[PDB]
């Protein structure tokens, strides 16, 4: 059982920061295990190439299909350059994804803009409010692609795993749309803007800003992610992505 | 993926008091599930018998050994009247034991002594000063049964699975014995002294006086737990025990 | 002295969810006591009609009148009765009647989920943690009230409690039944106090909202909190409940 | 409502210390009120007369008589650390609240410094606050001051009630043990619980209690006026057998 | 080394309100020392002149003029409202430290309340605890304050170090954009960072930074005293238009 | 002004863990400065000699002499050389020399693992929480030291912190070095004074424990910390240590 030195990332102990010398000597399976209750492993200034990117998520598991090119396509949604915002990987088109890898390419030009950010749901969910909850745990959330149930809990024991699929910012080109079944229009829209804010708070919140190099991984069991808007055509933002289950 | 009604044991949101009506209602996933994360549950006014009580258990797993009943025998160690201290179950004659099961047929004459504790070990880690730390996760730990290696941590991801077992205080009729390599005799006294207070101060610790009919059930990767003394003839301290694998 | 089980409702330990068997098997002086340092106590899955939960509010002290049970079921063209938001207060310091405790159950609700909430303000911790600028208008400051001037004293001490008497503007369009001022305050200053100030008694630690469901009895301790009802606008819900006030 | 000056003695904002000329300016409804919530009240620099004393604390109630029957001239009790007593000697008095029920019920205690020389870290009154340390204690130690019977003997076996619920507060009557090696006026025990038991109930109890979070420690000085909500707290007071140390305190007690 | 009576402001321990007699007789050094650490000081009810003011923080350091070069005289800056201006207008002032480097620095910024009339929740001088919202603040905004280059230009560019190491502090020197409608004396930009980008990041930090476990809002009285260390703090003045507001400030500047 | 890259060594946030490369590439005033601040530095896995511990030490200051270095060896019959508790001090009051900065080097330690541990005390945030019983002795009461009688000042008012200079005794079976004494307090309260500081001051929150290693580089600015050697009398333990003291 071997370990691999970090740093911890939030202040509550989540998180994980690797020194990319440290990731690259450590044997897969204490990435894996250490994503488990980390949720998110940040390595910087690692120089791989699509090849060797490969190489390394795939020893993870299975892989979901292999890597996607999200470049900034104008026209696109999901490797387009607006807002994706908070889900988990996965759930909407029926795939069962473990972890979620994400490497950077390229970036220039971007500074404040196009961060893949990450939430603490089990914290968030044990502090939050009863009322954000219990909507959460006794309501029928369902989503559609641009309706079909979304269980919002999983339980696998070591976690609660979430599927959740947030609506879109006004002026986003929006890839899905959510539901709650016996809520009406101007209550779903109420409960997603309360739910969002206390979930972006810096105790459950982590925004990362790309730079060349810089590999996130996250277990897609143990956070729920968003990647904020990036509408600003000098930008070039490069990223490359896997995803593995067992 | 059903829910069960509970409440926190702890302050920080560990441990799970549950409703007997509650918990029997309830199927064994659940529980099995919830356990995972809170590391214990405590149900009282249960009444079992114990065949009923092997029904309960054996559905979380495969059995190891079926039932041991702790009644309190003079002259006995596990059996018998005395301390046991922190420890978790199985790892002494090399068997995995997931879940422990302890059921009270019958508890007369004891309101103070008498004990089963539980701690919550993965927290007290994360949160313990980095010299108590450094001990359980660099330095060889061995144990005699009254020399072989017993490795403190063993990451199962969800959690770093702990065995430890500590030494019997002065008095108390040993059933084992424990050692660090490397240190002396004054340095591991010193050590578990310090780490023990450490690690039974209130937020981490749960003791629990027993009464007819309690049911504690331990995740037994998640937490350590310990017996406290109740030598006086007059008590009548008759335990069941089960304990599960997969 | 007997006592009732029960689970707080804040992280702070304060307010009080206590089981519908309990609840009834309990004396009226032990919800009663509960309620002055707990502040509020929320029951579910009851099922009573209005002359039971008369016999229960009424045990509690003397029955303040407004004439004892408010129906409060969203009658439009009205206020206290309507279909708007009350914002924060406590009960009774418009007419001149001493309200120790406030009780609301919900005899019919129907199609709403997330709005027409009651909501409750622990105050005391509130005051005794806010920025001292917020404080200091609350302590020293003249605060009146336009019934649609007289002055409110904010505090009253009382020594378990300072009493908290307080009437918050209401929200543009939503339909007002009184109107708040302070003395030697501008119209801009006393909006932006009540702005400032009602976020921070909003925030989660002090904070509870409560969301209606049949059977649902909340009650308040009227010196211990204060409370508002937020907006039911929408002319598919159904929204009746019974109000019960008490005093000694 | 008229509002006093102070400053928390907790970090809990617990406590409060009142200025000596704030306090005297204050009415009497003003502290009585404040000592409800924050417990305790501790003013320094006072220096009045055993007269004067009588007048600031039979102001707050009527005056509960120290202890065939009463007709109001045992008022101020004097704690002058005399030898061979125990109240008014030398040695511990552990952790309780002062009178009783009904009629001899205390609800504001107060202690005033006469004359204190030769002492700086023994002999003093320390405060505790019982509501907030019952809210947060381990579970295990809350249920047996809720669920058991605690009796208490004068040194035949009398039940005192641990919580009596004024709503408020639940307010607390408890006599803990006396340390080994001080004489003892009272001595307590649990029913159903061995000798073993109780004692070491007692003394985790005792160290929970202690902890600087609900504990305060009151270090006398000539002047100093500590005033206590019997029904908020419980107190002590520490050893001082030291025949060098003079320590003449005023003890005044009211009740509505 | 002497010791001055004070209560802390901010709930973190940071800040000192100082009674008004206690500041008086208190030694220069006694108050100059405090300020290190507790960043600022509010004094209430201190009924003083021009003059009287002067001696006060003239006795802290060097004084820094206000602003071909200079001889004494621009002491004490009047802030008095005036219409068409700026830092002595009635507008925003965003958050800032005063001077800049060198022998421009400020150590201490020191500002009285000569006349305050029809003004009760506007015009605040507010105050943050940068060293402490620094060492809390989410990584990414504080890696932006730590790596990045800042400009500022006057209403031609010139670099600002946001972070000064003084070992006991890292001595901020920042200057906020002033929000939209407010008459602004300063421009500032962040090298590699477009319009959008610096807007969003001064907004995120300014919230962080308003937050009230770092944030102090003064509201003017009539013989209020608040002295800053510059080093240790960055402040701001809220708005005051409107014509009926009277507010006239004096501003004294010291450094080592 | 340049910055180091760093990790806390307290939850508080108070120390700083370097590693030894960015310890070596970062100037000395970029230490010294953090030192003020963070109160102790530790560096591991340094492999360094006397002369170049002497180069790095004395870049911070002028060299406070004993006779530069200091060599603590663990020499029988002997106390602050020998092998010995050292209790809570800062060092430099017994006699007259400022010390700013202390820096410690492990040149050999063999056979111990759990003892002889220097301990390092953040006093400023543990004044700051103490109970005000115990702050107030250290504030207003003479302290007085005899070298194994003189006033020592507690505190001296540096601004940024308030200096500590303070003598603990020495527990019973450790040759002492030194003796302290409270002037107006006797034996029992003096003794009971310090047991209670000692373990208020050794709760995690302000206190942490070095257990030396090779190579290990201890560096406290002794304004801001009071530091602590625990015992090492175990006659199989090789314990040396390089001892450096500067100022200005
Ligand atoms: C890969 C993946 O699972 N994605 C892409 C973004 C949203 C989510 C989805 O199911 O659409
Ligand atoms: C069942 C079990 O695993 N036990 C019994 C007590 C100690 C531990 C052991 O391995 O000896
Ligand atoms: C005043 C009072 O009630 N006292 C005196 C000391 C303890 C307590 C008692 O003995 O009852
Ligand atoms: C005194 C001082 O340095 N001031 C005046 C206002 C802002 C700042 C400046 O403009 O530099
Ligand atoms: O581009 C990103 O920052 C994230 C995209 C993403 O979340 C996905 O492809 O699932
Ligand atoms: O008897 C008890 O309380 C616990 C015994 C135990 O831990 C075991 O048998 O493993
Ligand atoms: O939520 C409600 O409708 C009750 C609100 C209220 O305060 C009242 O009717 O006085
Ligand atoms: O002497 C004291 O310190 C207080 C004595 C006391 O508590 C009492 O008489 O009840
Ligand atoms: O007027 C104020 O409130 C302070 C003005 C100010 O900060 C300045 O002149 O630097
Ligand atoms: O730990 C050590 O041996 C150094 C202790 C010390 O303070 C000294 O030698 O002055
Ligand atoms: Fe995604
Ligand atoms: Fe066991
Ligand atoms: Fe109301
Ligand atoms: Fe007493
Ligand atoms: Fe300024
Ligand atoms: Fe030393």
């Amino acid at each position: 059982s071997e370990i691999v030195k970090f740093n911890p990332v939030m202040a509550s102990g989540f998180g994980a920061y690797i020194d990319h010398r440290d990731f690259l000597e450590a044997k897969t399976e204490t990435i894996k295990n250490l994503l488990m209750r980390q949720g998110f492993v940040v390595v910087k200034n690692l120089d791989i190439d699509s090849d060797t990117f490969r190489d390394i998520y795939s020893a993870y598991g299975t892989i979901v299909e292999d890597t996607l090119k999200l470049e900034g396509e104008k026209g696109k949604i999901v490797t387009g350059r607006g807002q994706l915002p908070f889900h988990a990987d996965g759930g909407l088109l029926l795939s069962q994804v473990d972890q979620v890898f994400l490497y950077a390419a390229e970036i220039k030009n971007v500074k404040f803009r196009g961060a893949t950010t990450v939430c603490d749901h089990a914290l968030a969910c044990q502090e939050m409010p009863a009322h954000l909850l219990r909507v959460l745990e006794e309501e029928t959330f369902e989503v559609r692609v641009l309706w079909f149930k979304v269980p919002v809990f999983t339980d696998l024991g070591w976690v609660r795993k979430m599927l959740i699929y947030f609506p879109f910012d006004e002026g986003q080109p929006a890839s899905w749309e959510p539901r709650i079944v016996g809520f009406t229009d101007h209550e779903t829209q109420a409960f997603f803007q309360e739910l969002g804010a206390f979930l972006k708070q810096p105790r459950y919140y982590y925004k990362h800003f790309w730079e060349d190099g810089d590999l996130l991984i996250m277990d897609n069991r143990r956070v729920i992610h968003e990647r904020e808007e990036f509408n600003d055509d000098d930008i070039v933002r490069r990223l490359y992505r896997g995803q593995t289950a067992d």
